[PDB]
């Protein structure tokens, strides 16, 4: 780990010393203890990139005040994170090496559930595992939202505009009120909490003035302490589906049929259409099909279908709510999709495998965290992954026009094509997997480079990525270069404003500060 | 009108002259033609408040760049309003005397317009009146969601955090994607907008990187110049319906029963229960039923019930879908009413009076715009009106509080009480409105005085407003002061960073900026 640039030993050392005094001896992480913090993935072959040089885990947001205090008198620079689990994104560690990661991991106090308005109010450390069993634990009719990764924090995933597979599967869209230490260590409240005695923080969104919250998602703009987030009741009813698509070309007229019905809310949670090989290594892995190095070919994904009854395309859903809700809307979806040549529908008594895709869904698109998602990794033997999950129009065109530019790059550098289309609303995704041997150096070069060219190409015909890993945040902010990058400059304007030292995460999507930039 | 402080005749004299230069010496108005920018509904006795000096009304977005730079240039401050319709706000009235109005009205086009989608673009000069008949014409299966003022606009209304009644009642929830003008006069593109080449703009919020729509909104920050907004597709059914509850004491329970129906939202829409004044004046007025000079009395109130069949507390609300859908969903809401005593419930049908409340709402929860609302202003022979809105949890407990505490304020000043109990989703709003003589001198102080006292009491009880008059900014903002007014200090630092000159719309939410602070 290098020092980070512009910072010396002395007061690096001075910094280290001071927050050891604010958070206990035992808080401060150097050295060896450092390594739980650095990407999980590996993709850079450069041992100087992205690299923490120092780790502190305070105990409350006094405590993170006084520590971005410390940070401003000295001049080095913090990462926060909430878990830190962000596993595809660079886990918990910088953009830029030297900077020491503040994390929150210990402020996992679940400050309110509440049943009868369904929210929670939430600090960093919380996880998905803790809220679900905190709610179980007490009885509470109350589902949670979970990504693929149970681990996650609640916090952070959503100030990542992370998604999950239920009604309320946009995280930060649920968001309301949060608690901030700005990078100067004055302490704000967001909405109704900024009145004292309010009981409405977890109610109403906005309170008034200025809507500031969305300014500390994927921000560098400040430390979120504490958040609420909005719970679903639990509802009359839960039906989850499949319906399977025997032919990659049926992915133009699905994405068609699925627009009107994502936009009129028909479909009640997020649409997602997964490619043959993505819900495959859910429960199978290359070698039990396939002893070439290169990709499977068609022959190989004939069997694979026929083996565990999916299709080219698998679009998970689900129904939510009365049955003769649930029934009505279940007409208009399958009729929708009836008259395509080779469809299949399944509920979960339909499927006759015992571990299978839909049945893992089903408990995801209920809201019960797992780590069950992750198998894809074992996909050719044990790997990490990147995902590249850019916004396009809810259209045929566009979503076999990205099946079309994206499988035959990915598996013309050898890997499987691990695709789905994802629709949230009125937003279609293309999301690219590629799973990687993070440990061979030759593999990460072949992946650094596809990714570059997928993000170029795409970019191209119009479709920009809203989320992605610490080491492509410059990247992906210069998609988002209209007016000479007027809108990065507006962020400059206000990094400078709030953060005058360039103190909190320099690089954080791109935004770098005046010291840095 | 007065001089704008520290800006001198020689100053505004030049600026007004190149103003002139930019949209054409037609566009710039002064003296006589500057009482239509006054507060329709005068509250203040002082005739130096609340003053606009000028007014300038810019074709494009370049022109207002253009004003903004010399704006900049000869220290002059402006106010900007999309059509400047916000009535029980002030109009189109700046806070501070002086300040040159900029009017948005002639930049009118609908960009855009998307059935397959569901979204418009638009200007802020597009009414809702505008954008209705666009639809009408090309037969576009939208809708929209009005306000109850339907000459307002589609952008200033949102970016004011206005609703309607419809299930897309919260406008500024429905916003994605807005061009601005900064208060520097660069212009930015917020989410998808900043990607060059995108179909995105209207289909998804975000973008990447900290999410800075919300900061325009209830802001001095900058002019919004476009902004989409999502369009609901017209429903399989619509059934509006009204349930009368008999006694003020009612509104307890009730509020109790609304709870899990809106938080689950088995309710779509806004829930609306209005009290038996503030709906009997939408067909009738004091005189036809009291002859006094004060608040109407219990045995009046009771002609009045048996006359319109309407409760002291009238719940309209909309169900919308498939009848099987509609159908299962009106049984748990009338079971969740259905034991209270001298309950009712109608749907259009069953109303015996061909000019009804009910059917008026039915327009508007179908997203008809229409100005049969402001009717209740005729209550006492024609008035203003002024509006208190404050959020609360929705509970029983704090509906009667505030029923209570508001109309014993409101009938000891002479005035009828009229209010209502609003639920967005989780938020309860008791909303009071006071129709008053806003040409009386002595009236417009008991309002002034009346207003006060109940922002003070509400404010106590820990209930605050989320929108406001003009004159009241300053009085607002000073309820959100946890922390020694951290939020307005962070406000105020993103100002001063935005608009070091101080040129946008000084007092706006009651942030000032360092030259008038
Ligand atoms: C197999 C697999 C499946 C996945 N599935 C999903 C999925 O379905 N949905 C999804 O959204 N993601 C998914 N991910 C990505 C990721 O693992 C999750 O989003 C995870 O929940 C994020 O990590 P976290 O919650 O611990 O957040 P953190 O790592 O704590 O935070 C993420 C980032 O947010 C910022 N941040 C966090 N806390 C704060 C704070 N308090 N103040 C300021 N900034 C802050 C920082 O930039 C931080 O680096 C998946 C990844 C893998 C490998
Ligand atoms: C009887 C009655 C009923 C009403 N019912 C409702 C209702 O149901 N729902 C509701 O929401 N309101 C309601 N109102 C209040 C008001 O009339 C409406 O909200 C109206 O739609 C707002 O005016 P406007 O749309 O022309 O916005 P504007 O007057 O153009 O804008 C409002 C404010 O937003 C800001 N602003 C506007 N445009 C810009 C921009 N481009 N850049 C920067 N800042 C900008 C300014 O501060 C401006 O003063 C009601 C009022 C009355 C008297
Ligand atoms: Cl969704
Ligand atoms: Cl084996
Ligand atoms: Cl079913
Ligand atoms: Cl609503
Ligand atoms: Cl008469
Ligand atoms: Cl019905």
């Amino acid at each position: 780990a290098p020092l980070p640039e512009g910072v010396s030993a002395e007061a690096m050392s001075s910094a280290l010393d001071r927050f050891a005094r604010i958070v206990g001896a035992d808080w401060v992480f150097t050295e060896d203890k450092i390594t739980p913090y650095e990407d999980p993935y590996t993709i850079s072959n450069d041992e100087t990139e992205h690299r923490p040089y120092a780790a502190v885990a305070p105990a409350s947001t006094e405590e993170v005040q006084e520590i971005v205090r410390v940070a401003n008198e000295f001049g080095v620079p913090l990462w926060p994170v909430s878990r830190g689990k962000n596993f595809a994104y660079g886990g918990a560690a910088p953009v830029m090496s030297g900077t020491v990661v503040l994390d929150m991991n210990r402020m996992n106090r679940i400050l309110e559930v509440n049943e009868e308005f369904g929210y929670a109010l939430v600090e960093p450390g919380v996880s998905y595992f803790e809220l679900y069993d905190y709610i179980q634990e007490k009885g509470l009719k109350l589902w949670i939202d979970v990504p693929d990764n149970g681990w996650g924090s609640v916090v952070g995933n959503a100030l990542d505009h992370g998604i999950g597979y239920t009604p309320y599967g946009d995280h930060f869209a649920m968001q309301c009120g949060m608690e901030v230490v700005l990078p100067n260590g004055e302490v704000v409240r967001t909405g109704m909490g900024a009145m004292p005695g309010n009981n409405t923080w977890q109610l109403f969104k906005y309170g008034y003035g200025p809507y500031v919250d969305g300014i500390f998602s994927q921000s560098n703009f400040g430390v979120v302490t504490k958040m609420g987030i909005w719970l679903m009741p639990e509802p009359a009813g839960y039906r989850p589906y499949l319906i399977t698509f025997e032919n990659e070309d049926d992915i133009e007229t699905v994405t068609e049929r699925l627009r009107p019905l994502k936009v009129a809310g028909v479909i009640q949670n997020g649409a997602t259409v997964r490619s043959l090989v993505l819900d495959a290594a859910i429960t199978r892995t290359k070698s039990q099909y396939y002893d070439g190095d290169g990709p499977i070919p068609p022959s190989v994904a004939k069997t694979m279908m026929a083996d565990l009854d999916l299709g080219m395309w698998n679009f998970c859903g689900a129904l939510y709510g009365p049955p003769p809700v649930m029934d009505t809307l279940w007409t208009a979806i399958r009729d929708s999709f009836a008259d395509i040549p080779g469809v299949k529908f399944y509920f979960p008594e339909d499927r006759r495998h015992k571990v299978d895709l839909l049945l893992h869904r089903a408990e995801t698109m209920k809201g019960v965290p797992k780590l069950t998602e992750f198998n894809f990794l074992n996909w050719d033997g044990g790997g990490g992954h990147v995902g590249f999950s850019p916004v396009s129009p809810i259209t045929g065109k566009d979503a076999i026009k990205q099946y079309n530019m994206v499988s035959s790059r990915v598996r013309e550098y050898g890997f499987d094509y691990m695709g789905l289309l994802a629709i949230g609303w009125r937003d279609l995704h293309h999301v690219t997997v590629i799973v990687y041997d993070k440990t061979d150096p030759d593999e990460r070069k072949k992946l650094d480079e596809l990714f570059n060219i997928l993000v170029d190409e795409a970019a191209a015909e119009g479709y920009g990525e809203y989320r992605t890993h610490i080491r492509y945040m410059d990247r992906i902010a210069k998609t988002y270069s209209w007016n000479d990058n007027a809108l990065w400059k507006m962020h400059e304007t206000i990094k400078d404003a709030l953060d005058p030292n360039g103190i909190l995460a320099p690089g954080k999507s791109g935004i770098w500060g005046k010291n840095r930039r």
